């Protein structure tokens, strides 16, 4: 089970004072939406460390994308799950091109040239795009059975504007009157079991579409959105977790820019 937390001194939560008055911090199915100010990282760090949590971070770097690995890994070392056990999984067609990045204690990297394995090596899997860089804290506050991240270009949009697959001939089809949020295909995760269930579902849905001669408007992301619509995530990450400052600047609603696209 889980052992007791130790004595800790921190500000008492205020029942009659809203966390944030500018954003939604909980979904209709009671999943928290992670924004700066909603969590006390010291409490969460304690909770996950007491469980000796290991987080796997997977990235695919093919062809010219291998050039993004150095910055990605170096910044992950400074901001991703610092203090916890981390196992990086770099899938690439150029294993010899992977840069030799210096890792902190308790962190390792495996190069897989281009599943069981994940179940016995890590507790959670975080799947992200490699042409990115960490700029601020990305920690255990995101860990949960299944999470999706709000696409920075649609967080304030109506479901009508969401670029979901709109053709009924596709397994990723989502009608104009359905949809909670538009999740990004570049940052999702959860327990190994839940992540594998999601990838398995999308892989099969994509095979059906292919056989039917159709390709979802935004490929994997379209299927990811259909999956999360029908299997509600247990946590939703705010756009703080995947932003593009060049394209979107730095709105007041974002107190931190944690993971961003590289110019
Ligand atoms: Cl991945
Ligand atoms: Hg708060
Ligand atoms: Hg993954
Ligand atoms: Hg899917
Ligand atoms: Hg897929
Ligand atoms: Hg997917
Ligand atoms: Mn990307």
């Amino acid at each position: 089970f889980m052992v007791s937390l130790p004595r800790m001194v921190y500000p008492q939560p205020k029942v009659l004072t809203p966390c944030r008055k500018d954003v939604l911090v909980v979904t209709p199915w009671l999943a928290p939406i992670v924004w700066e100010g909603t969590f006390n990282i010291d409490i969460l760090n304690e909770q996950f460390r007491l469980q000796n949590t290991t987080i796997g971070l997977t990235v695919f770097a093919i062809k010219k994308y291998v050039a993004f690995l150095k910055l990605f890994l170096e910044t992950a070392e400074k901001h991703f799950m610092v203090g916890h056990r981390v196992h990086y999984y770099v899938f690439t067609d150029q294993p010899a091109a992977v840069p030799r990045v210096t890792l902190g204690t308790g962190r390792q990297l495996s190069v897989l040239e281009v599943e069981r394995r994940f179940l016995s090596e890590v507790d959670y899997l975080v799947c992200v795009d490699v042409d990115m860089e960490f700029r601020d804290h990305v920690g255990v506050e995101i860990l949960t059975p299944l999470f999706g991240t709000l696409h920075p270009g649609f967080y304030g949009s109506s479901r009508e504007a969401f670029t979901y697959e709109r053709r009924p001939q596709s397994q990723a089809y989502i009608p104009k009157d359905e949809g909670d949020f538009y999740y990004l295909g570049g940052f999702f995760g959860g327990s190994v079991q839940e992540v594998q269930r999601l990838t398995r579902a999308c892989h099969q849905a994509m095979m059906v579409d292919q056989a039917n001669g159709i390709e979802a408007v935004w490929h994997d992301e379209s299927h990811l959105n259909k999956y999360l619509l029908r299997h509600k995530p247990t946590k939703v990450l705010s756009p703080e977790y995947l932003w593009d400052q060049q394209l979107l600047g730095w709105p007041a609603v974002l107190r931190k820019l944690r993971f961003t696209a590289v110019p």
